[PDB]
């Protein structure tokens, strides 16, 4: 039996990350930019989008446009993004942008704005779709196209990758490409680790992401009712990890979407959490590529 | 590629609305009146209603009456409406009524009461149904009939429109009719804007509405558990926008339904929010047609 | 057009109920007793039960027993019922029991206990099933059997009726039987009213019930997370109605289930609400038949 | 009519458990260890897992691996388990581990760690799957294999059993095997009881478990939004039972999963509850086998 999953990881002995500034916790705020790259018959897809909107019981419509769904996504690119970017500038916290290439193509000025502000542009795929059933040839073709578009748009190729709705081949293809420093398509640890299955042989860093400390839950069946639920949820995660960080620091990812936390009713809670985190000493507010370069310098692959 | 959606909007430069009384925020409370116009085999539909009731997992019943569903809707027209109207009169806040024409026909006295109180009657369609799949000929026919009924009932034609569950043709037809000042069938901004696609050429104002600061969420899968969740949600939206309004005022819509916020358990939270909003200076409590006339005088279409 | 629904009711002029003791509000606590009468292949049904249990995503199993579901229902009859009955005895608040006849047959001692404590036994149908699709002949036969069983078990025939999941014929059949003082199969008002469609001609009182101030929501998709959500929800309903009751008193129903509020985690909130209600003067804690007899003496049918 | 269910139980006269140290309540914290034994085509199943993860609307994928689902489960075995075990060691509270045999085989070191810490290893089945439709021959074969694996791994055979998603034969087979002291596959009481249907004739103890004071609800449609909801829920259950325990002590089960409460955002609430429980005198923090041995000594089967 050759069991491909690693259920053990670091076991009872996770490594000390030695974060900069003696930090007891590292925080990675991530802003997804997906608006303009989601399912739409305009984009050539077979159906309309149904995932992550105020229309909490929406289903895909075959061969149809869902106008309300489209409008909800437009809030993200029209209004939410600028509000969120302002918030992070006000507290001088850097972002990593999981940017969908097709979305970025449709609003190049906001992407340019993000680059000028010093945020990291990470690849979030060519399209914002589910890759579960896509043939390997086509998924690999999407991947290379995502890199092309983001390189042209930002000026440098992306060094991180996150699909989200992966298939069985996604991560293998990402690591096979050779050019990424890291990917985030796992939810399996509180610390980065070197991928144990990289035949390429080059070191590939895994920086796990999150589906729980993530504003996606505002629109899911099991899901925050009000902003303060998200604040309390983040505060609890922070508290437990910051406590552990007296001896064994870890990291925490906070996932955000323009069309979701960009609504004023939800932004208030994110600000309260940022204020809470800022009120503590020894917190490393950082970007994901910075975590990756740090890991390389601190725990090189052996 | 001719991409029909506007993902950019005002970009990073939204206009100053110069609301009356130097207001830092404009609030539009909206009361939907749908009861008596929803799906029912009595109305000629193929199935019973399932959307927005205490029967949170209800499905449409083909060729059947759902008696419990009917009774829940009746609470709205029998009891909830009068309670809500009293609340708004007590704080002297005007309403815009998204009135469904068939519903209004069935309770002309409550509509007359709303008109005498000075509330704006806006069209919410001929029937409260999903227009996704309706042929353009029939949808346009519905539209003209809605205008006919509301004109006869109120004494003047409606100047605003909101379908809700739109199809691909709805907004185009509304703007094509020529007689509306505005529509609200978008969720894409925090400010009104002139429709960029009106071949008619006449200026048509878009006043975006909301599916999040909306009591509909009390009955949806992702949804407020208690009144205070809705209060906190509205309070957060208000706070963020009122703060921004020190330099760049915006608006906020609060959507209400007779059968939902009309229940005493839920009305309490709406009153607490009204009290909260009233405790602030520089708040414009207004109707949607008043926003439209203001926009015309302040930022005429160029 | 002969529209069978009454969307208007009392309109803007609800009657003053003149509750005993000058009460500003009447409270009707209702305990459902359904355990042992729900769907089960043992009972002859085609499938297992799926409605109102901790197994919130359960579906009916065709031709199968669902052992976990059965066990959850058994908690109600084994443990929850006695805990709830004790609570009400401790505060000397009377109950109306919506008792399912088949359930009562299976635990005659608890029914006898309820009768000795002075609680009203109201009929909740022969079986706890959905009557939407049942033929009129069979539904009427069920009804008469429910009356037979409850009469034998309690010593007197039931004078109230509540099916819950009604079909198009349920209420008509109940009123046709002639022997009931009232039914509760509506959710359409805050006050009792005389049925406008009783060809029998005898006065039949409607005492509306509730799906919102009801512990059923602890197990539904849109649903209280913790006890305090239910407490706050009830407190808000009470507050609004008690306020209105300075000039126009109304009633409020609180619906309970043995297998649900009988759990200690949920009972605490009900006790807090009972304490809250008891802390106010001018509250009529009563049974539904008592409301009906009061209405007869105070607002006889004309 | 031979009705197989016991709807009555102890009726109004539950026995006094005489817990050690004069305890007014007995608490059984249970940690499920399922990770590595859930549905997976790697394990020979027909589909991927969908139950109890952050992917709250996940469905099984036929003949496919769901990589995100796998990664979420891996968090449990990689990171959550060690965090949870540390918490319980810090407060010196013993655990009962419902261990799935296939899961234990895949991480023998964590199981050995649990045994050395003095936790009880209880059988949670050979595989973490739904047994509703499994033939009796195959279910019995699974059972014996679970016992084999756990005996080899722990050094002694398991004396308790809990499947969870039982079929109509599960409990009968468990009791037929002869070697268990107890099982927990019911949710029907607040106290242990002797199984009334054990033809074996040997006494078999039932120690009811829970689907409500259970962290599974963090991922279910009806489900805690934030940690504090779970804390309040547990606190309420504790309070009501501790109050009753002045005269009639009972027990309370607290169900936990590595991949769920192991997340820092959720662990905080469990710690707050442990602190709350510890702040009271007369609380028996115990293991399930210890409850069983106590029952044998205190209320032997007659």
């Amino acid at each position: 039996v050759d069991y491909p999953r690693d259920l053990i990881g670091y076991g009872s002995n996770p490594p000390h990350p030695h974060w900069p500034g003696k930090a007891r916790i590292a925080l990675s705020f991530v802003l997804n930019y997906e608006e303009g790259g989601e399912r739409n018959i305009l984009h050539g897809d077979k159906e309309s989008e149904a995932f992550l909107s105020e229309m909490v019981s929406a289903q895909p419509l075959q061969g149809e446009r869902n106008m309300s769904m489209e409008s909800l996504y437009e809030y993200g690119s029209r209004a939410g993004v600028w509000r969120i970017l302002k918030l992070f500038k006000a507290f001088d916290i850097p972002l990593t942008i999981f940017a969908v290439a097709m979305a970025a193509q449709r609003h190049p000025d906001v992407i340019r704005a993000m680059v000028a502000a010093g945020h990291e542009i990470c690849s979030h795929g060519y399209r914002w779709i589910d890759y579960q059933y896509m043939d390997e040839a086509q998924e690999r073709e999407h991947m290379l196209e995502a890199i092309r578009i983001l390189t042209e748009l930002t000026g440098e190729r992306p060094l991180g990758w996150y699909t989200g709705r992966t298939g069985p081949n996604t991560r293998r293809l990402v690591m096979e490409e050779g050019g990424f420093l890291y990917d985030c398509d796992t939810y399996d640890d509180d610390l980065p680790y070197w991928e144990p299955n990289n035949p390429t042989g080059k070191p590939h860093l895994v920086i796990p992401y999150t589906l729980d400390t993530n504003d996606m839950r505002f629109t899911q069946v099991q899901g925050f009712n009000k902003g303060d639920d998200f604040f309390e949820y983040l505060k609890d995660a922070f508290d437990v990890l910051y406590a552990e960080g007296a001896e064994a620091p870890k990291m925490l990812s906070i996932g955000l979407h323009c069309r979701l936390i960009g609504r004023p009713a939800r932004l208030a809670a994110l600000q309260r959490f940022i204020e809470y985190a800022k009120s503590h000493e020894q917190v490393w507010f950082t970007r994901r590529v910075d975590i990756a370069r740090h890991w390389h310098a601190t725990h090189p692959y052996t």
